């Protein structure tokens, strides 16, 4: 008693042969037993059709001969009658079977059949030469002349309105912000029904909400009866719309009686704040519904975007003084990429701080310098200050912030200078655009670019995929050269600007390079997602934007560790291949490279609770680049191309030569120094670890000129179950160079320790948790202990190119250590606090090369609060990316009580900083300017709907409408105390800078004006907050908002000053008329009645409506300018709205699912029908 379906799709039912109806529904089945679906089956006397998946009975149409035949479900021909068919078309078919065409009455009513013999309905056209509406549920004509429309003009006033009216129109008695009324507004009325028994006057405290006695509408009015029904007010009811105004009003009244029963019986009103804010969410217009939420692009992140607007006579506080430029990344610094994809996403998260603004731009420098100077202002300490920086986002906000930030270094520092002083505040980018590059370069590299050309083909290469990777060829980048000529190699002058950003084939320092710094992973790189699709694959949440708690990160990340340190080789969520990409990273010339602590510790427990299967191996790459890493480099591939001949290999070798050796061939150095003999370092990796070498094959590295006959000792060689590495010259293997430089290996090798035994080994691709391809290192033996081949920066104006980083020996021998992740769980201690542990940690880095510290953001988070929208992990990590205070890094409780970050208190900084610096090692600040989180003060407002880059979105109605959105600051917090404190003595130290203008705006910064206290005016927008397009109280019939801030000026609803209001919709010789709930007529706006039918009322107050013999399309041009267009209004004055409407003259016109004409484009229909609307609406 089942179906089963084949391989094929094939089905049948357990087997049933013939006609047979399993679970009422017909079928037929073939005499094999499969069921017949999509076609005509002959069963006895009668043809049935049966349907495409299902393969039930149904009516369907064919045609016999030449003529359209219809069939029903019971197999019977049809004969007078209308019948289906399979798309969705209904026809009718006369007493001789034939399908009708044209206008046709039956049975005393008339339908309107097109030439196809369609059915239409919703179809509005002059067919008698008289107005015909079709109906919309069965096709029949209606003449459109009875007036829709239920609820003729009623006053509401009576004995209880004085009561409920407002005590005052003004601040006192109504719950607001910047004067104007939500949804959730509570107001003192005049009196109060206490227990629903005896009128008594109000006292201050007694609010009441605003929805107990006045509605937008009546949908919404209906929906609180219902609502409040169901919580035990009242029996459970159903209204709708179309009640009656008096009944609704009578009920509400029951309602409000009960109301205050249970404010008696609780002598509390705290339940019914949460039962109005419940209430309030479920409407359409007071939630997301109306917001347009998306996920396309960056609003992936929180659902979309809204862009504030200068609206100086609704929102006047609000107003940017015209300062909202938006876009402004570094190639569209000047705005002349606005109108194409070259325009910045300006927009990322949160509150998107207005960097465009002069006034705002003074106040980044403000906390440029507290952040520069921390430990001078926190703690009186000089040696707790941050050195440099990162700048977060840098193609989200306005790229002037970088010449900002490089000449506040240049003034202060004098890293124009010379390398010394430049090099002593290592700044870096995250600048992800891949025309950045060129673009801070041409600005004279005041900050470091990333170079992701070598972090992608990481990713492509080795990094990334268990298999299909491209061939370690590509690193090579020969089109550098010119035909690829690795024989001649003259440099392509024409070259189409594609390719990697340094060649490295044959590197000799003799061309200038773009100073850069470069990556393998980081904590926003290879991190972020897959810790989620580790998640989501194992049902811990079930999407990327899910919130998640810290406990659920923790089962999740012990996946992605038994996923990281899979013995199979196989990772599911992990990269590939991270110590062979780390060797390259290391030794590779002209970069400055970064290490991400998530490949040295675990990403998640607490901060360095547990080192990762890769520490051994990078360790030793970091501790040999002091020793070794010098001179040139040359890069080679035994591979040609994407496709690999007979012999070939596709493995990599790189080499780097020894301090003044830049070539192969180069013998001895310039300056008679012997520093290079011992120098230098040979690199050979594959992405193949079922690779074989054929026996006759030989592998060499052309270790150079300068290193003829010399003794070569292995520092990490892969294997089948690891990579072994060798900590010092007499534990390893021995190779020795020949007359001309060159290690060479074959698949089988045979080495010789110095002193001890013989070793075998293979050149063999392997497969385990270290490594999915080959890897080896060597160094030459010999090294001293303290050999440390490093250049130091010198103190000489070098350069007068006005250029702050130079690439050369000097630069390249910094490394930065990005040293957090973003899930890294709480501290279970203070002991355990990132900061302190660095504190007591900052030896060990010294010994790994680090030269500069980058530590996380260290300001503190916005955590679990959320006004509105989604959450960010971010926000709820505490990882300091989301905060509220700017300038709070980890500030005691008022109280005295400690207060710590994620990573420790503001001492723990001071410590861990200082700390770095009795090492040697310079610490890096996370500049985040982009935004700011959780702002506790609400503010009203004029809000447009965008996507990343501030366009309007194309099918929005939410334009220029008010909108309560959370932008003001406590004005009592860390940015109050240091806002703008610190350029009053900057501007007479260093004049120029308030001086110079920038590029963007044409205008110098201003720090005439200082930051106590954030407000909307110093946005560009926000995330959709969830509040609804409408949150901010309206009168549908003016379109006016209500606002009690200045007696002068009130608008409200007449019931709440005692005054008559009259709502409905009332004829009068020269049309119909409609008065709001609220007691106004509606002029120049849409009216929507209880039943769901649309109307327009024009300037003069009255409802349109078709005459006879004239046009029904009339242009509609509101006060509400996204409902402008064209529509077809009837005699009742009925929007047509989703169908077709024909004109005087006969043409057709087609009308949306909004009653807007559609024109210049292909239509489709639920049936399958096509049709053409040409540039002036007509249908072809
Ligand atoms: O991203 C740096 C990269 O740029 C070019 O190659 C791009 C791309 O070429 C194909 O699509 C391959 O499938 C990828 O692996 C390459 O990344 C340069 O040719 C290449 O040398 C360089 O690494
Ligand atoms: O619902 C289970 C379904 O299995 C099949 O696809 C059969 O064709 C269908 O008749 C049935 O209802």
């Amino acid at each position: 008693k089942s179906y089963v379906a084949d391989s094929s799709g094939q089905t049948y039912y357990f087997p049933l042969i013939g006609l047979q109806t399993i679970d009422g529904n017909l079928q037929y089945f073939n005499q094999q037993g499969v069921q017949i679906k999509g076609g005509f089956q002959d069963v006895n006397n009668k043809r049935i059709y049966f349907a495409p998946n299902t393969g039930n009975a149904v009516a369907n149409t064919e045609i016999i001969n030449g003529k359209l035949q219809g069939r029903d479900a019971n197999g019977n021909q049809v004969k007078n009658a209308f019948s289906k068919d399979v798309a969705g078309n209904t026809f009718y078919f006369d007493a001789n079977g034939v399908m009708l065409t044209g206008l046709q009455t039956i049975s005393g009513k008339t339908y309107y059949l097109d030439e196809q013999g369609h059915l239409r309905k919703n179809y509005a056209g002059t067919f008698n030469n008289q107005f015909m509406y079709f109906d919309a549920d069965t096709g029949a004509g209606k003449t459109a002349i009875e007036y829709q429309f239920d609820q003729g003009l009623v006053s509401q006033s009576n004995e209880n309105t004085p009561h409920n009216a407002a005590k005052s129109y003004d601040k006192s008695s109504f719950e607001n912000v910047d004067g104007y009324l939500t949804a959730d507004t509570w107001y003192r009325p005049t009196d109060i029904l206490k227990n629903g028994d005896t009128w008594t006057a109000s006292t201050e405290t007694d609010m009441r909400p605003l929805l107990m006695t006045w509605w937008p509408d009546k949908q919404t009015q209906a929906n609180y009866l219902n609502f409040m029904s169901s919580k035990g007010l009242g029996i459970t009811t159903t209204y709708t719309a179309a009640t009656s105004q008096k009944t609704l009003n009578d009920a509400a009244f029951v309602i409000q009686t009960a109301i205050e029963q249970q404010i008696s019986l609780k002598k509390s009103t705290e339940w019914l704040r949460d039962a109005i804010d419940s209430f309030v969410k479920t409407q359409a217009n007071w939630n997301k519904q109306t917001e347009d939420e998306a996920f396309d692009g960056l609003q992936w992140l929180q659902g979309g975007f809204l862009a504030y607007q200068d609206d100086s006579h609704r929102t006047p506080n609000t107003d940017s003084g015209n300062n909202r430029k938006l876009g402004r990344q570094p190639i569209n610094i000047d705005g002349s990429k606005d109108t194409t994809d070259g325009k910045g996403s300006e927009f990322l998260l949160a509150n998107d701080i207005d960097n465009s603004n002069p006034i705002v731009q003074a106040e980044q420098l403000n906390w440029l310098h507290y952040l520069m100077n921390f430990g001078s202002i926190t703690g009186n300490n000089d040696n707790a200050n941050f050195d440099g920086i990162r700048v977060d986002a840098v193609d989200n906000v306005d790229a002037d912030l970088l010449k900002i930030a490089g000449d506040y270094f240049k003034a202060l520092y004098g890293t124009d200078k010379s390398d010394a002083n430049a090099n002593k505040h290592l700044s870096i980018l995250e600048d992800w655009n891949g025309k950045d590059p060129q673009y801070v370069n041409q600005q004279g590299n005041a900050q470091l670019t990333m170079d992701y050309t070598v972090t992608s083909q990481f990713g492509n290469s080795l990094t990334h995929g268990a298999n299909n990777r491209s061939n370690m060829w590509y690193f090579l980048d020969t089109g550098y050269y010119l035909n690829g000529d690795l024989n001649k190699k003259i440099v392509d002058k024409n070259r189409p600007n594609s390719g990697t950003l340094v060649n490295r084939i044959a590197n000799s320092g003799d061309t200038k390079v773009i100073p850069n710094y470069s990556f393998v992973r980081a904590h926003d790189y290879d991190a972020q997602d897959p810790i989620r699709k580790a998640m989501i694959d194992h049902g811990i949440i079930k999407n990327m934007q899910d919130t998640f708690t810290f406990d659920q990160l923790a089962q999740g990340m012990e996946f992605y560790y038994k996923d990281q340190e899979n013995p199979s080789g196989f990772k599911k969520y992990n990269d590939y291949n991270l110590p062979s990409a780390y060797a390259m990273l290391l030794t590779n010339k002209d970069t400055v490279p970064r290490v991400y602590y998530g490949d040295m510790y675990l990403e998640g427990g607490q901060y360095m609770e547990k080192g990762t299967i890769y520490n051994p191996v990078i360790s030793a790459l970091l501790k040999a680049r002091i020793k070794y890493v010098s001179g040139g480099q040359t890069m080679a591939t035994d591979s040609s191309g994407k496709d690999l001949k007979d012999g070939e290999t596709d493995l990599l070798t790189s080499v780097r030569f020894g301090k003044g050796i830049m070539t192969s061939d180069q013998t001895t150095t310039q300056d008679n120094s012997q520093d290079y003999k011992n120098q230098g370092i040979g690199v050979i990796v594959g992405n193949n670890p079922d690779l074989k070498l054929n026996n006759d094959k030989t592998i060499t590295l052309h270790m150079g000129k300068a290193h003829k006959n010399q003794l070569y000792r292995a520092l990490v060689l892969s294997n089948d179950s690891g990579i072994d590495v060798y900590d010092s010259d007499d534990k390893a293997p021995t190779l020795r160079t020949n007359d001309n430089g060159d290690l060479i290996f074959h698949k089988t090798n045979t080495f010789v320790k110095q002193d001890g035994t013989i070793i075998n080994y293979e050149m063999k691709g392997s497969l385990n948790a270290l490594i999915s391809g080959y890897l080896g290192v060597w160094v030459p033996v010999g090294a001293s202990d303290s050999q440390d081949a490093r250049t130091v920066a010198t103190e000489s104006s070098s350069s007068n190119d006005g250029s702050v980083f130079h690439s050369n020996a000097a630069l390249d021998s910094n490394v930065i250590y990005e040293g957090f992740s973003n899930f890294q769980a709480m501290p279970t201690s203070p002991e355990q606090s990132t900061n302190v542990v660095i504190a007591t940690k900052a030896n060990l880095f010294k010994e790994l090369g680090i030269t500069s510290f980058e530590l996380a953001p260290q300001y503190r988070s916005s955590g679990d609060t959320n006004y509105g929208g989604m959450s960010f992990l971010d926000s709820f990590l505490n990882n300091g990316y989301a905060f509220t205070d700017r300038y709070d890094l980890g500030f005691n409780k008022a109280d005295g009580n400690p207060n710590p970050t994620k990573y420790g208190t503001d001492q723990d900084l001071r410590n861990a900083i200082e700390a770095l610096h009795k090492n040697g090692m310079q610490a890096i600040a996370d500049w985040v300017p982009d935004q700011i989180y959780a702002l506790p003060g609400k503010e009203v407002v004029t809000a447009t709907r965008v996507d990343e880059r501030g366009n309007q979105l194309k099918d929005t109605d939410f334009v220029n409408l008010l909108y309560v959105a959370n932008t003001k600051s406590s004005g009592v917090d860390y940015q109050a105390k240091y806002g703008g404190e610190f350029l009053d003595k900057l501007r007479e130290e260093y004049p120029s800078l308030f001086k110079q203008n920038q590029v963007s705006t044409g205008q110098p910064i201003d720090a005439s004006t200082k930051i106590k206290q954030w407000s909307a005016k110093y946005m560009n927008g926000t995330n959709i907050l969830h509040r609804g397009a409408y949150y901010v109280l309206k009168d549908w019939a003016t379109n006016q908002y209500f606002n009690i801030a200045k007696t002068n000026e009130v608008f409200l609803p007449l019931q709440l000053q005692n005054k008559d209001a009259q709502t409905g919709f009332i004829s009068d010789a020269s049309g119909v008329k409609y008065y709001s709930i609220s007691g106004y007529q509606a002029k120049d706006t849409f009216i929507e009645d209880g039943n769901g039918n649309w109307y327009y009322f024009d300037k003069d107050g009255y409802m349109v409506r078709s005459q006879q013999g004239e046009n029904p399309i009339r242009t509609v041009e509101t006060s509400v300018n996204t409902r402008n267009g064209n529509y077809y209004f009837m005699p009742n004055g009925v929007e047509l709205r989703k169908g077709f409407g024909t004109d005087n003259s006969g043409n057709v016109y087609y009308f949306d699912d909004q009653g807007k004409m559609v024109r210049d484009k292909y239509i489709n229909d639920d049936a399958n029908n096509f049709y053409h609307l040409n540039v002036d609406g007509t249908m072809s």
